[PDB]
């Protein structure tokens, strides 16, 4: 059976009318700079000691726990810090983009960097992401972002290396005022990286030097501490949802994030330590209050949960150390979609309620069927309780978790429990929080 495709049907290779007969505005190139050579010749790295699969098999996403093994650092850390993690792009991925780029053979030999004589661009210096004589291997596997989305200017630079005539314009209107939408759906949205166009477009045949001026640098990711030092002594967990999304891949439909896919292989087999490098950020403000008396409220739906396990842990052992100690309440306001596949760490919050360390636990589940379907429902069933603890109390409440939507409408739902509790306008119950916020006791830690 063959590949047949309609009159009509545009893709990222192929526009219709009006783009397709349009007249084309097409962005100044880019001056080259770069000059390649080919030469042949507080940073911890830690074991993973466990790893565990907080979801069941058909969740949609799963969520795993990593235990980090930091016993033979100097590193320290308290419940709610972030941490970077130092990871690599797929080897499959390293491998197809430089057979693609006629360099897999070549692969081990020492990337030489200067700036051409001859350059017309002003204020070139050498990318500082690339390390000067590293591998052509070592560098697309640590240093640079291959999955990064192409600009504009990228885009233009590559029509230059293009032959075919088709695949030349095509892509000329990618990068133009007109293909402005062809760009956003067909590139934007479809999360198109370099080797995805590369392989769309086989004519392309960019050179190194090129690409080097283009791909950023290959980001850490910080991950939340998900534990404290007081009750896991020498180790350090955290929490992640593998990430899947849809892309531009051909043979593949569910493309897996950077990071997360690294670790997930990683952790196949003590699911010989594998090891990864990390380090710690100098700045961290999501903590639990210098004074234990206070009273807080934990908001963290779905991987959200994860800085305020480590919250509850430490609590736990602090109130071993002083029974009798005056701690102020600890509320938790979880959120998952399904009771019987994602609520994570059931049982361990089961234990924190039970030894009176967490004072409530409200969790709403937003796909069962039936009752508050998300965090912000459950909040404000329980306005006069979060009102009082905040504006009497002295209280700190705090909010973690992916969506920055999820963020807003938290925020939202505690305007309106401010205006109806203490019954003001929605504008002064607006600027309380703003004025929490200002003094850090209305604290967030957002991950997109």
């Amino acid at each position: 059976s063959n590949v047949v495709i309609e009159d009509f049907e545009s893709s990222l290779t192929r526009s219709v009318p009006p783009l397709s007969q349009a007249s084309l505005n097409i962005p100044g190139l880019p001056p080259e700079y770069l000059q390649v050579h080919l030469q042949e010749s507080p940073v911890f790295q830690v074991p993973i000691s466990k790893a565990v699969q907080l979801t069941t098999n058909d969740a949609i996403k799963t969520t795993l726990l990593v235990e980090l093994d930091i016993s033979n650092t100097d590193f320290s850390y308290q419940p709610g810090d972030a941490f970077s993690v130092i990871c690599p792009n797929s080897d499959s991925e390293v491998q197809s983009l430089l057979q693609r780029l006629q360099l897999e053979d070549k692969r081990e030999h020492c990337v030489l960097l200067k700036i051409k004589a001859d350059t017309k661009k002003k204020g070139a210096t050498l990318p500082q992401h690339i390390p000067a004589g590293c591998s052509l291997q070592f560098i697309f596997t640590w240093c640079l972002e291959i999955r990064a989305i192409p600009k504009k200017a990228f885009l233009r630079a590559l029509v230059d290396y293009t032959s075919d005539s088709a695949e030349k314009r095509r892509l000329q209107e990618l990068c133009s005022k007109q293909g402005a939408a062809d760009y956003s759906r067909f590139v934007r949205d479809a999360c198109a990286c370099l080797l995805d166009l590369l392989l769309a477009f086989p004519s392309c045949q960019p050179p190194l030097s090129l690409l080097l001026e283009h791909l950023p640098k290959l980001q850490p990711r910080p991950y939340s501490c998900a534990s404290s030092s007081l009750f896991h002594p020498g180790k350090l967990h955290f929490v992640f949802n593998i990430v899947e999304f849809l892309s531009t891949a051909t043979t593949e439909v569910l493309r897996k994030g950077v990071c997360t896919g690294w670790l997930a292989l990683l952790v196949a087999s003590v699911l010989l330590a594998p090891k990864i490098s990390i380090f710690p950020r100098t700045t961290n403000s999501f903590h639990l209050p210098d004074d234990p008396s206070i009273p807080i409220i934990m908001v963290g739906p779905g991987t959200g949960i994860a800085p305020f396990i480590g919250f509850l842990q430490h609590r736990e052992k602090l109130q071993e150390q002083h029974p009798d100690g005056n701690f102020g309440a600890m509320w938790l306001f979880f959120g998952c979609r399904h009771k019987d596949r994602d609520y994570l760490f059931r049982k361990e919050l089961r234990h924190f309620l039970k030894h009176g360390i967490l004072t409530h636990l409200k969790v709403s589940f937003s796909r069962d069927a039936p009752p508050a379907k998300y965090v912000q429902d459950n909040i404000q069933l329980h306005g006069q309780q979060v009102a009082r603890i905040l504006l009497q109390e002295n209280g700190h409440i705090y909010v973690c978790g992916d969506a920055k939507n999820m963020a807003k409408d938290v925020h939202d739902a505690l305007v309106q429990i401010i205006s109806k509790e203490v019954g003001v306008e929605k504008l002064e119950a607006m600027k309380t929080l703003a004025t929490l916020k200002e003094e850090k006791r209305y604290l967030q830690d957002i991950w997109s």
